[PDB]
């Protein structure tokens, strides 16, 4: 069976328990069965499933060295799927209450979801927080007898602790951290001195590796029972390495993708994000530019956003990113050197994890 | 040691080790550390800690007819207000979300955290899911090597799932279900059919009566590995009844107590909300008095919502509300009877609850 129709198919099977569940257990109503039925499908559904179908593609690759029943096969391909489903699930919550964090417009082409004239800000809240708990209801249902629960969900709980505390780095990277305060309303930073890389750097881990890269690597593993197959050092350096490339070309993109193509305005100058293009422009503008950099970064007026996409322009960061991309490769094809050692099977996994990264539109 | 004591010191040490480890594994620096301490300060201390402390009593009941080394007794204790303050902490996460989620203004005396200068919405959202978080990483810290850590994180996150979906029960509690579609802004319904004993029976006991009651009475047995020791059927019985009886205290006083004496101003007549009050008025009120609260219920316009209070007052809801209180006595007094039966010891922690939430001011 193919990966990808497996994968679905066992989407419309959580579906299905849960909703089924609802009824028998939680005393729901036909139509706010429906209405969660239409949020999971909106929510969930419609990306790429690269995290969820990274868990199966890891099982996939110890299944053809390891001898099993062909039941124990199916099994294992069923419970990647689960995985699979629960990390898709976590990033549907992160992103239902990130684009009411930050006001956003649209996803994947569609409104967000606060937005649906009948969801609104008050539902949809309570919706990211449905499908949070929906990734602990699906492991306990399908995993209560597996010898990997209590590891999978202590990772998986760690994972979202650390992807919470990403957000916010990510949301505070604007501000002096020396006068943060719940007290005193926030000033944006006017000498931008914390964008740099190392600050950037920990935003992108915390952030999205853990949630887009470990996690669905590690319970690759774990479903797999072959975690002590590999160096788990390795499987981190890895994972943050091919997790902060993936978030660069994001900010790249944001910036200058057109927004058919992105499925959104790009808003993180008008937010002033530290990204990637102004950490890397402050690493090599004159005093001029960044005075300039200074004088329109940060602010909804789109004559502001239009000179500091000139500045960025003119600074030939497209230069950067390429030395930036020569050095990631260097280094990802040091590390599945090293992950030969213990596992080439999982060495190869993570190959090719890196080239539907690396050759990503 | 006192018990309340015991449990603030517990705190403080829960408090002391979330946020060195925030230092020492997740990269956090000082002024986001301070932040985050403020955070948790602001959203867990300052109520009553009813619900965290009935763990600690639970616990402290057995511990009195229970043989047992002195290090052990100390180390249940401990366990209890740990356990105690996972609960408090989950409160704490669903009262930052609902604040937000309703616009609140006020809790216990202060602004909710949300309208905080210095953290805004954006902020709020995400310190509500570490709140969240923090309840998993505390549990995985201070009970790995426990007996009940399995059965306590599955109870612990059917208990939180149980309460999203009250959430919802009440976030549309005024919309005609029959309406509700995430694609249809959604009107305040017309015929208040759904105003009905059951169907508010059926938020209460969802949005608030499984973390309030339940988790804490079942949280207390694990700690004490004496759930063997009661009839789980009987917990659950009266755990619903007192959960309805306090929420149906707190829909009293949003409507009659004084706003300095309640914290916030109540505004479950503006929002339209099934409370016990409208439901009750419903159930015998004649025509004319239907036709009225039609016209004014669920509307901000200060004048509409004094002819529902008049409405109520004129209605007699104190005779409804002591013939509620006089069965509720009669049937907890009758489950509390019931639990003796196999452990006298935790009916009478059942007893306290119940004269602790009957005499709650
Ligand atoms: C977590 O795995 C992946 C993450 C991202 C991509 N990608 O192509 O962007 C591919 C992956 O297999
Ligand atoms: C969960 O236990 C309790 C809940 C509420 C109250 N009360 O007095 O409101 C007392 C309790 O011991
Ligand atoms: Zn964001
Ligand atoms: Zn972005
Ligand atoms: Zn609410
Ligand atoms: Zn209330």
């Amino acid at each position: 069976m193919a990966s990808m129709e497996r994968f679905l198919s066992v989407y419309d099977e959580v579906q299905a328990f849960l909703l089924d569940q609802l009824q028998s257990k939680y005393e729901i109503d036909p139509n706010r069965a429906r209405y969660l039925r239409i949020m999971m499908d909106t929510t969930c559904l419609g990306g790429k499933y690269f995290r969820g179908m990274t868990v199966v593609n890891v099982a996939e690759g110890f299944l053809a060295v390891t001898q099993h029943d062909e039941a124990t096969k199916e099994r294992i391909l069923h419970d990647a799927c689960v995985g699979g489903w629960m990390i898709e699930f976590l990033q549907a919550h992160y992103l239902v209450e990130d684009d009411i964090m930050d006001g956003s417009v649209m996803r994947r082409g569609k409104p967000c979801w606060y937005r649906f004239p009948g969801v609104t800000t008050q539902c949809a809240i309570n919706d990211g927080i449905i499908l949070k708990s929906w990734t602990q209801i699906m492991a306990w249902h399908y995993f209560a007898d597996r010898p990997f629960l209590k590891d999978l969900l202590c990772l998986f709980q760690k994972v979202d602790y650390a992807t919470a505390v990403g957000q916010m780095y990510d949301v505070t990277s604007m501000c002096d951290s020396n006068k943060l305060d719940p007290e005193v309303a926030q000033p944006m930073t006017t000498d931008f001195a914390e964008f740099t890389p190392a600050i950037y750097k920990r935003i992108v881990k915390y952030k999205t590796t853990f949630y887009t890269y470990l996690l669905p690597l590690v319970m690759g593993l774990l479903v797999s029972e072959a975690a002590a197959s590999v160096e788990m050092n390795l499987v981190e350096r890895v994972a943050h390495l091919i997790g902060e490339y993936f978030q660069v070309q994001d900010d790249v993109m944001d910036c200058f993708t057109p927004p058919e193509q992105l499925g959104k305005v790009g808003t993180d100058i008008e937010d002033a994000k530290c990204s990637w293009l102004a950490v890397t422009f402050l690493g090599k503008a004159n005093a001029a530019q960044v005075a300039e950099f200074k004088a329109n970064y940060g602010e909804k007026d789109p004559a502001k956003v239009a000179v500091v996409k000139r500045l960025y322009s003119k600074a030939n960061l497209q230069a950067d990113f390429a030395a930036y991309e020569a050095e990631v490769v260097r280094e990802v094809e040091s590390l599945i050197e090293q992950l030969k050692v213990k596992s080439p099977t999982f060495a190869e996994s993570v190959a090719v994890v890196w080239e539907k990264t690396h050759k990503r539109k």
